[PDB]
DNA sequence: GAATCGAATCGCCGC
RNA sequence: UGCGGCGAU
DNA sequence: TCGATTC
């Protein structure tokens, strides 16, 4: 309802708490404390406005119960609510004489669901609605029941695995109003096809719904003393009403709550002094004695954050606030040029002036509509980039406070950050850079030719692409709104943010100072890591691990091996067969032609594969994908873009090409990644054995529990894998889903085992990186993107080695494999051993060759 | 045990 | 939390 | 397609 400001006597207290003002002044002066910490008040400020907005909004369109501050109300509700209902109907049935008139009406829809619906539409109507009547709350709730009820049939029995295809379709509809309207579509869709039992639903008439809500809200009260009956004008026949009201105890439940949780999300912005070194768990970062503190690792729950206090990772500590200190200064140059071409392109690069029938227009109905939503939600965060970047334009130097999350990959913490987009990268420079030198300004066309996408080719040809492109850099840098050609670029605002630093050496020589970043970008991390654990040649090869004549490309590798198998299917693939197919839902017994490898690899190399065709199915593999995943993956990505551009006729049946490119996909990465596919088997089966609760099945009592996933990163960052899911959980077709230790979830962690091991490992790689520039080397200034490792130009040769250095030290220190199985070793049961696989074998790569590699670029 | 489901992390915006 | 959309890796 | 979860 009212909800109090807590900005009256919390937020002050952030700006006049004397003791985290004066460890700020003690460093670095007391008037830039007095900045920061009127910085950190306005970010939370921001956050608290930011709450009441959406608050108000969820007021008006009567989604409060889905707002933060009413779900503990509705948990502790839920349980007295479904009991009155259900003990209700256990009432009717021993009562005599006719049933009431809600009594069969109540049936049909869930009883959790009736409890859901009557308190949701209960709080929607007493809070935006005006009308507190008791029949304009009650049909509310009749017409938002038989709304469950009819077009829940769908979802629950007739249709419960095709509803599995249309589930899809309806969760892209926004809107109540268009979720329902694309629920009876499918409904006189399946009853056309007799699927719903050919019983049309016969709608409620007013009476009846009236009455379901009116028995509702009584069980509402009865159960829950969230309502209370209110009667005006009794007696008077034509003036008796009934009207209803909330609690104001439970009122002020969601309005402290939501005060409360007003006070707790803030807007976080960057830093005017150096943030606050990471001494503990929590308070780092930002300076200021706040109600939301950094927590150092983003835990999802309290305890397992409490987990890291204990913890000796002095290594840890260091790269993180040497991370923080690297002084960003914001990109002027390029925030001229993005202030103006921002007022007359949504996005200023999307389109440059440069030299079955039915379900193909749903397909493109469909585009335009995602297109739409894509256009509207990249241009909002577009104008928040701008709006942070014009801010802290006219500063010296801004700071970034880092942490990191769950597995040891480092984050910037403020909302503009240099880990965002191109333009947001690009209006972001350091601000201590040194004379560029010769070789800094060679590495400055390397990272120009980068931005540009010449990134496949040796470096000598890039510093010949920068070249012979002279004199369209100088007239980018000269005037670059007369010359689009920096927009055309792959990276176009981060390649424009060269062009300036690249006319400056032109202007003023070597002794040019140059504080640009230059990011050195590692190929594939995972298999970089995966192959280098095991010391796969072939596979570190193929990432530029080794030494090569030139830039391996995997995709192309890879794609490669499949056209290989392409033509020799080609000869002496299969021939085509007849296979009986039946779909059970209609219980059809029909004929098709099932394509043998003959006739699809005919197709495939009609339509000519490249690197495109097998590019995503390489980069998911450390996430986990396999021979189905890339079924799915290369449908979508080439094959319907194919029959919709007019190409794709040689796929005459599009399931089995992408079945059968899958299974060749992955042949393809399997034999020339082996490593990689070899360690994620190993991790996988390592976390199933250890998330099984075991038990002897004549004996059914628990001899092992479900056991968590732990290891530490050779700098010394612990990580606890513990997915969990919870045990109760209800979903509503037109409403939103809401829940009713707790269990580890097996699957989620064999899922996730391989992923976040080799992430917790490139965040040790990262955080080693910066420690060994920093102290081996004289690096200050650090562009950190899990991935990315960039300096100022004078640094650059060095940070080119010192991310080559670490990696090599590393796996020639620790087998990371080896010390995981150390970890586990003891929490496995007798029952168990005999499954476990052995550590995989270690091949013929030497890590010493990955300190001569041109395009390991980390 | 036959039946049934599944096929990485982080942040922002909206519901 | 979930769902939709965007961005980063 | 294929083995873990889950009726
Ligand atoms: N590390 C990553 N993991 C997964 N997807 C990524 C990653 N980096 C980029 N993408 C996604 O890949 C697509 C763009 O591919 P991108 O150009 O970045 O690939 P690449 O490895 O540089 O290859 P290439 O230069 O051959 O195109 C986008 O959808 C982007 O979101
Ligand atoms: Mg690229």
């Amino acid at each position: 309802m009212n909800t109090i400001n807590i900005a009256k006597n919390d937020f002050s207290d952030i700006e006049l708490a004397a003791i985290p003002f004066n460890t700020l002044a003690d460093h670095y002066g007391e008037r830039l404390a007095r900045e920061q910490l009127a910085l950190e008040h306005e970010s939370y400020e921001m956050g608290e406005a930011r709450f009441r907005k959406m608050f108000e909004r969820q007021l008006k369109a009567g989604e409060v119960a889905d707002n933060a501050a009413a779900k503990p109300l509705i948990t502790t509700l839920l349980p007295k609510m479904i009991a009155r209902i259900n003990d209700w109907f256990e009432e009717v049935k021993a009562k005599r004489g006719k049933r009431p008139t809600a009594f069969q009406f109540l049936q049909e829809i869930k009883p959790e669901a009736v409890a859901y619906i009557t308190i949701k539409t209960t709080l929607a109507c007493l809070t935006s609605a005006d009308n507190t009547t008791v029949q304009a709350v009650a049909s509310a709730i009749g017409r938002a029941i038989e709304d469950e009820a009819r077009f829940g049939r769908i979802r629950d029995l007739e249709a419960k695995h095709f509803k599995k295809n249309v589930e899809e379709q309806l969760n892209k509809r926004v809107g109540h109003v268009y979720k329902k309207a694309f629920m009876q579509v499918v409904e006189a869709d399946m009853l056309s096809k007799g699927l719903l039992g050919g019983e049309a639903w016969s709608s409620w008439h007013k009476e009846d719904s009236i009455h379901v809500g009116v028995r509702c809200i009584e069980m509402l009260i009865e159960s829950t003393g969230m309502v209370s009956l209110h009667r005006q004008n009794a007696g008077v026949v034509g003036q008796d009403s009934e009207t209803i009201e909330l609690a104001p105890e439970y009122a002020e439940a969601i309005a402290t709550r939501a005060g409360a949780l007003a006070g707790i999300s803030p807007m976080f912005q960057p830093c005017v002094v150096p943030p606050k070194p990471w001494t503990g768990i929590t308070g780092g970062g930002y300076w200021a004695n706040g109600r939301r503190p950094l927590a150092l690792v983003r835990t999802h729950s309290k305890k397992a954050l409490m987990r890291y206090e204990d913890v000796y990772m002095p290594e840890v500590y260091k790269a993180i606030n040497i991370a923080q200190n690297t002084a960003w200064k914001i990109n002027k140059k390029v925030l001229a040029v993005a202030n103006v071409i921002t007022k007359w392109k949504h996005c200023p690069v999307e389109d440059i002036p440069a030299i079955e029938a039915l379900t193909a227009w749903k397909r493109a109905a469909a585009a335009v509509y995602r297109k739409d939503k894509a256009r509207k939600s990249r241009r909002i965060s577009l104008e928040f980039m701008l709006e942070q970047a014009n801010k802290f334009a006219n500063h010296k130097a801004i700071w970034f406070p880092y942490n990191m999350d769950w597995r040891g990959r480092v984050y910037a913490v403020s909302m503009f950050n240099p880990q965002g987009n191109d333009m947001t990268k690009g209006l972001l420079t350091l601000a201590k850079g040194k004379p560029i030198g010769k070789e800094g300004y060679y590495w400055l066309k390397i990272h120009g030719a980068n931005c540009a996408g010449v990134d496949k080719v040796p470096f000598p040809e890039r510093i010949k692409f920068i070249e012979e492109n002279h004199e369209n850099i100088m007239a980018c840098a000269k005037s670059p709104l007369e010359n689009t050609w920096w927009a055309e670029q792959d990276s176009p605002f981060c390649f424009l943010a060269f062009c300036f630093e690249y006319a400056g050496v032109q202007h003023h020589g070597l002794s040019y100072n140059c504080s640009l970043p230059l990011a050195f970008d590692g190929s594939c991390s995972g298999i970089q890591h995966f192959s280098a654990m095991l010391r796969d040649e072939v596979g570190g090869r193929a990432v530029n691990l080794l030494p090569s004549e030139t830039v391996q490309d995997i995709y192309g590798i890879v794609a490669k091996k499949v056209n290989e198998i392409l033509q020799a299917d080609a000869i002496n693939g299969t021939d085509n067969e007849v296979v009986t197919v039946t779909d059970e839902n209609t219980g059809e017994i029909s004929e098709k032609v099932k394509l043998g490898t003959k006739a699809l690899a005919g197709q495939w190399l009609a339509y000519g594969v490249t690197r495109s065709v097998t590019k995503r199915s390489v980069m998911t593999l450390a996430y986990g994908s396999k021979e189905f995943g890339f079924r799915q993956q290369v449908l979508e990505d080439t094959i319907q873009p194919a029959i919709d551009s007019g190409k794709g006729l040689m796929f005459t049946q599009p399931n089995q090409a992408a079945g059968y490119m899958a299974k060749l996909i992955w042949e393809s990465v399997s034999v020339t990644v082996v490593a990689a596919v070899e360690a994620m088997n190993w991790l996988k089966s390592a976390a199933k054995l250890l998330a099984a609760e075991v038990k002897d099945k004549k004996t059914g009592e628990i001899l092992r529990k479900r056991c968590a996933v732990h290891w530490v990163t050779p700098d010394g960052f612990p990580v606890w894998q513990e997915y969990k899911k919870p045990i109760q959980t209800r979903l509503n077709l037109m409403f939103l889903g809401q829940f009713r230790d707790s269990e580890i979830d097996a699957h989620k962690q064999e899922s996730g085992i391989a992923p976040n091991f080799v992430h917790s490992q490139d965040g040790s790689h990262l955080r080693k990186t910066v420690v060994w520039a920093h102290e081996k080397y004289g690096i200050e200034s650090f562009a950190l993107i899990h991935d990315s490792f960039g300096t100022i130009p004078a640094d650059a040769a060095n940070l080119f080695k010192a991310v080559r250095e670490t990696m090599v030290d590393t796996y020639e220190s620790c087998d990371v494999l080896a010390d995981f199985y150390d970890q586990f070793a003891d929490q496995l049961h007798e029952s168990q051993l005999d499954k476990m696989p052995a550590l995989p074998a270690k091949g013929n790569l030497n890590l010493r060759d990955i300190l001569e590699s041109d395009f390991a670029f980390a």
